């Protein structure tokens, strides 16, 4: 049906007809009278499965044979969603297994919806990890992404009374077509013990082992014939009451069981310490393995290079450093060397509560090895800083690795900094953030490691899978070049006055409305008009995101209706999904408040359908792919110096929305792109943020000036919002009032009145329109293979190539 | 090479190899280059695995179009070893995939050996379970096998020091291609609780869930095209802080965990009970919903027969009753008929520490309802006893359900009599022993349920398999057709006197005791004389089984050689094997001396090579497969009245073994079938066992009386076999003379006489073969073919049938 879905030629539908039923005979052991709709996912996915195969076997055959240098994403979290679609997308046999599905009488649609979410991330920096991945494969790089197979992901959230209720994803229990177990590369990970001083060099004895067993899943680049890996590791007991040890065994696999949900403050949580290790140690060994069969370590840089994501796979510096010198020999300013130009950090936040700092105590018997290392290379860097910068005493308490206080703890950040030859922020305004304030001294010691390198998504997922109908008008026009050039997207800038294209780009949108309008009504008991303006705010619900705000805007359209019932107002679906973290008090609050809203607006016979206010439930990879193309405008609405990107925001943009924000993380960028007139921002600067600390911030003075808003906290005080229970809100009253460190009351007004700027623009469908064209045109900056292009050229040293593989 | 192992032919050839490629490429993700002997196994395990499936989905689509009456063969153990081999066999394969493999450039014996045991039982009651389930196969019945997928088996046995090692036995490291998870088919199991007394009957509720996971294995008949299931449930949590809960789902899951090793003492652990419960719950909705798809549960019987495994499943009389009344509302004595006509209930031991009596407490809190269903049925039968025997108030404390004392106690074996049309013992002189002494009360009761099924073996994996050659030199003269019609060997008796044929099965077994030498000499540092003796004791160690028996008749032959170092004694192997159960103390003890005369007399230069004792470490299915067919004298020595039947007796008869042995068990019906001159036979009968237990046993006397004997206690006390810890030993020496119940002493005498009888045939080597020949002959009875069908037509009410399907 759609060119873009590739041919579906006579021989090759044939052949998928025949390996499905193949499969769904020999693999699954079904016969086609019992079978259900799982059955033929699964026969279909093993199909799909078997044309990655002999590419994945020849590509890493040819890295083997080509020995180029090789990269390494280590991740606590790769937020990879579903495989299927994706798959088929990159071999180019979306259209062939629609046609093959289609004359075994079933829609390969209802099959894709039954596929569970990898869910093996909490949000942007897991789904950063994933866009990566795809393009590296797509750009022809020798990558390989590291991380932990957790046995239960991201938790399936349900809604219950309003409340945000969690529920274990058991995500495997159907099994996973998609890896392969490598039990034949399991490798040891040691833990505990102590160090023993020997002549012969320092030594790690009386540890208790545990086996790191992988598994891995191919990574397809986009028609390239390029499939890298993703290796996972799994945690295994030895094999060494009877039955009381046997049943004990559950206590080493702990470690792989369960993702951490918590992303909001930093826990110092010993079970997270051992995924942290476990993942680092068994990664390092097969990186060594593979360079030893390319043993002198002054190539190690030359072949190797390691991004560490975030500061969670830190211990790879200390890891490296004590296999080069315990184990290989080398002496520690040698090792040194190798381990800086190796290794290379990424920083996703400036909030302090989100800093990892180890309590020494942790490491001291945790890893006693890597304290002792840790120590040491604290020691020698504190003396460069001291010769750099003779008698400034409070530099060197301020850059140390180790912090003082009650309790001593390692900085994991100033770690990073100072064994890593690069240091990226992941948008230009926190990168320059990074430089002026929280890693201002290192900056002056060493302002050659620090670099920017701007976020991006993939437009595989983000914009061909989740959007075929988007990406069918625009190759019509361009042809199909854009999908791997996102740059070319450009050349939509000639059609803006193009009366046939407005007319498509506003067709696709409204159809992509009604297929979500239905959605929502199929799986759940709600219905929306299709014709109101979809407001959408999806992402992990934090105080610094304020979804607060845009609640205190919901609350001013409904009073200004009951104020004015029989005045035209341009119609809204509000929409706001996402999970909170389950210790996270304030935000299962804010979770309450929207349904609360939901339970009074949606219910006012004044209202009509007016006004909707509606929480997406379970908000995850595969519902985004729904909502972002249905959505007419995104918020991103963080305070401005607080999300260090964003890449729901670029999502949106590519997808045909009009973007509502601050000027923060990419949202400045993206409105460079698309100019300042096409995009809807408000609110405080960075720099009026900081004056407004300077003087204090006081939100009384924003509730005695602005009526409307002492409405809302009337309001909310009073109970209107909770008839039964009258206080309880007051928890995000008093924040909202004596606490707030996010300044929601004074970007208020100017929030309001931007608003009202979209509502009318709104009312006029052409010029939305030209202006949504507009924004897409230039969001070819936002894909992730600029952004990985970067990467490979400024930090890792190698060049990424178009060129296919034979297959 | 052998005609019993199919034909070769040319298309079938060409299509093993190029499956087996496809495989190795397409399922485990392997080129050539990087394959190993694992990968190599796996890839033809999947390749024989594909032959089982259309005969597999057809065997099992035949009984749901011709609803027969059902098997349900319930058990805790299914003791199934390796199955790569046995499906050959079954399927006639094993000659085109030697071939195919052999032109691939590859040892098919070499890949079978890859393959790890499914060891998911103990001994003796698992195996019987497993011959079973390919009789059943073989003999054209619609039978399930229903089990627990047990994650460890049996423990992997290491002898460190001579002493015992356990080791978790990881068998399913590697996966398992033999099975398919069946996850759409789970099913909950309900613990805890309360009991609630409604209007409309009782209720169970407040109960806390757990899942039960099927995992389907094939069972192929023998060339009939039957593939029936065993199908073995696996524990889930149900998905319903954060971390700890999530972390706590191993609480459920641990009841699929691990076998429980101990087969000496009935410990009433919870874990246990639990497994007992969750096995039989999960079983009875399987059957019942099986069933409904044929509601009046009068037709139940004749559609469904229920075999219990020893007690171990004896939970299922009193849920099916559960079901019938508060579920299905059906009156307690309508319910109850059909309980009695579906269930039978098999007693393996006579032994009374064996017996399962569950301490009420423990069921009052695990399965409340169950509990008062039991209390019920008790009252009931102890109506029934009364009015039968009026005023015989010793009788109605004998046969009650519930055992009075200290603790209260539910006596499973009288819950199982009570709640089946039949049970049986495993041999005739075990099931006289029943109706005469433990379950006397019961058979005046009700004598027609009282019945005998003597074991047996099934001769495809206990002949064709394990000992090729010998099924050749058989085929050669009569055959095939005895392979699935044991009786047929009879026919072997007019070659008796056949040069020919004597010297072709003197061939056969040296072929295998070199075979076995050399498999000694390479997998452990062990050199034996293949020209000896070899003399073969394997089982599990247990004080009933007399490995000290043995023991004693080993040192007595070496002091013997040392009195007399120049005189010609019969060289001799001497192996003993087995695993101990780990906690039973004085097992552990026996496997020490074993390995401690071992050291001694190994060693000794003046025994030379005519005297050596090996322990078989990790004895197991795949062990015995190698051991029984090079053995030329089988140790069948259990104190008379004590082995229920024995199986691994019948093994070495139909292996060209002669059996020294007393009259135990199945033994008596051995000799009845070869003759007794043609059985080496010695020691008290069953009734002198019990006139010793008369006047009392006193070992001392023993002692006093024979010389040979007080030397061996002497050289026990003082150190000989113990050098360092002269007092090692005091724990068996004191058991022996103060308080043994098995009467080691009292065969001492004709044991060590009958031995010299075996050695003065053995210098026959012609009259030895004569006398094994006459035992191969008339082994058939032992066939499990036998066995099942007797229970066929005297139990389950059904036909067995040869008739093949048509594939
Ligand atoms: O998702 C992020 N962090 C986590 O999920 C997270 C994961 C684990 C622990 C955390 C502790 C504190 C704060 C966050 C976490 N960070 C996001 O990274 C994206 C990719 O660079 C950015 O676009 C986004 O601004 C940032 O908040
Ligand atoms: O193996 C047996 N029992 C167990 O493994 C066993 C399994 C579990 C618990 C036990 C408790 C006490 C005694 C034995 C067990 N019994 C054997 O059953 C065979 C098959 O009928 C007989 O040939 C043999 O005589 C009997 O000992
Ligand atoms: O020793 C080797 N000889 C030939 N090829 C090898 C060897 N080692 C690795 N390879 C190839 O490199 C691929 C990936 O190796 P890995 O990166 O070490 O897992 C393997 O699948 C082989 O195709
Ligand atoms: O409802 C049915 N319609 C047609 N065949 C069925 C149906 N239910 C079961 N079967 C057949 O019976 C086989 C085994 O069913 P089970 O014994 O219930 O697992 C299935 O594989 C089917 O071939
Ligand atoms: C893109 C994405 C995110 C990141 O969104 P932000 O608005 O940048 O925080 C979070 N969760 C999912 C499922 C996503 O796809
Ligand atoms: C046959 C068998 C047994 C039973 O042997 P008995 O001598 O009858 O106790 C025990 N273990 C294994 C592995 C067997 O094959």
């Amino acid at each position: 049906q759609i060119s873009v879905r590739g041919l579906a030629g006579v021989e090759n539908v044939t052949e998928l007809k025949k390996n499905f039923n193949r499969h769904l005979h020999f693999t699954l052991v079904k016969d086609r009278n019992v079978a259900t709709p799982r059955d033929y996912y699964f026969a279909l996915a093993h199909t799909v499965r078997d044309h990655l195969v002999g590419r994945w076997i020849r590509t890493q055959q040819h890295y083997y044979e080509k020995d180029p240098k090789r990269i390494y994403y280590l991740s606590l979290e790769f937020y990879m969603g579903r495989t299927l679609q994706n798959t088929m997308v990159n071999l180019a046999l979306e259209n062939a297994c629609d046609e093959a599905t289609y004359q075994l009488g079933l829609d390969m649609e209802e099959l894709e919806e039954i596929e569970e979410d990898a869910g093996l991330g909490n949000g942007g920096l897991g789904r950063l990890a994933a866009c990566f991945l795809d393009s590296m494969a797509t750009l022809g790089l020798a990558a390989y992404g590291y991380g932990i197979r957790y046995e239960f992901g991201i938790f399936n959230q349900k809604i219950c009374g309003g409340w945000q209720m969690e529920e274990a994803d058991d995500w495997l229990r159907y099994g996973n077509p998609w890896e392969k177990a490598r039990p034949e590369f399991t490798l040891p990970v040691h833990f505990y013990g102590r160090v023993e001083h020997t002549s012969q060099g320092a030594k790690w004895v009386d540890t208790q082992v545990v086996l790191a067993m992988p598994y891995d899943t191919p990574v397809p680049g986009y028609r390239n014939n390029v499939v890298n890996t993703m290796r996972l590791w799994s945690a295994k007991a030895p094999n060494d009451g009877y039955i009381q040890a046997v049943l004990d065994r559950n206590l080493a696999e702990n470690i792989s069981r369960v993702l951490y949900p918590n992303d909001n403050f930093f826990e110092g949580k010993e079970l997270r310490l051992k995924q942290e290790y476990f993942v680092v140690a068994a990664t390092l060994q097969d990186i060594i393995r593979r360079f030893k069969s390319s043993t002198n370590f002054d190539a190690f840089p030359d072949k190797v290079a390691i991004q560490l994501n975030d500061t969670h796979p830190s211990l790879a510096i200390p890891e490296l450093m004590r296999v080069l010198v315990d184990l290989e020999r080398l002496d520690w300013d040698k090792a040194w060397e190798v381990t800086v130009k190796t290794c290379a950090y990424t920083n996703h936040t400036v909030i302090p509560e989100a800093l990892e700092r180890w309590p020494v105590h942790l490491l001291e018997t945790l890893l006693p090895r890597h304290l002792q290392i840790i120590y040491e290379i604290n020691q020698r860097f504190l003396n460069r800083v001291a010769a750099a910068f003779p008698g400034d005493v409070d530099r060197l308490r301020r850059m140390s690795l180790v912090e003082e206080g009650a309790v001593k703890r390692i900085n994991m950040a100033h770690l990073c900094i100072a064994g890593s030859h690069a240091v990226n922020g992941v948008a230009r305004i926190h990168s320059e953030i990074l430089k002026k304030t929280i890693f201002k001294d290192f900056y002056e010691l060493e302002p050659h490691k620090f670099q920017n390198k701007t976020n991006g998504i993939t437009p595989r997922r983000w914009l061909v899978l989740c959007n075929p109908g988007l990406a069918e008008i625009i190759a019509e026009r361009i042809g199909e070049e854009y999908i791997s050039d996102l740059d070319q997207l450009r050349k939509l800038l000639s059609y803006v006055d193009d009366e046939a294209f407005i007319r498509d780009v506003a067709k696709v949108k409204q159809e992509n409305k009604l297929k979500f309008a239905a959605y929502l009504e199929r799986e759940y008991k709600v219905h929306i008009n299709p014709n109101s303006l979809f407001d959408v705010q999806v992402k992990r619900i934090h105080e610094y995101k304020r979804q607060l705000l845009n609640c205190l805007h919901v609350i001013t359209l409904y009073n200004r209706i009951k104020k004015e019932p029989n005045k035209f107002v341009v119609p809204r679906t509000v929409m706001i999904g996402g999970k909170a973290a389950p210790g996270y008090h304030m935000a299962k609050m804010i979770i309450k408040l929207i349904t609360a809203i939901g339970d009074v607006v949606n219910h006012d016979p004044v209202v009509g359908d007016r006004l909707r206010v509606i929480f997406l439930e379970n908000y995850r990879v595969s519902l985004a792919e729904k909502v972002i193309p249905a959505a007419d405008l995104s918020e991103q609405i963080s305070t401005a110096g607080t999300e260090a990107s964003g890449t729901g925001n670029m999502k949106f943009m590519l997808n045909g929305a009009l973007t509502i924000g601050t000027m923060d993380g990419a949202n400045v960028e993206m409105a460079e792109e698309a100019g300042e007139e096409n995009f809807f921002i408000f609110g405080m600067r960075v720099e009026d943020v900081d004056r407004l600390d300077q003087r204090g911030y006081n939100a009384q003075e924003y509730y005695d000036r602005i009526p409307e808003l002492r409405q809302i906290i009337e309001q909310l005080s009073s109970g209107f919002f909770s008839p039964k229970q009258p206080d309880l809100f007051k928890d995000i009253v008093n924040m909202l009032m004596h606490h707030d460190r996010f300044k929601v009351f004074a970007d208020y007004e100017e929030y309001v009145k931007c608003q009202e700027r979209v509502s009318a623009l709104y009312k006029n469908p052409r010029e939305w329109t030209r202006m949504v064209i507009r924004n897409i045109a230039t969001s070819g900056k936002f894909s992730s293979d600029r952004t990985i292009a970067q990467y490979a050229r400024e930090i890792w040293g190698v060049e990424p190539s178009r060129q296919r593989l034979p297959a």
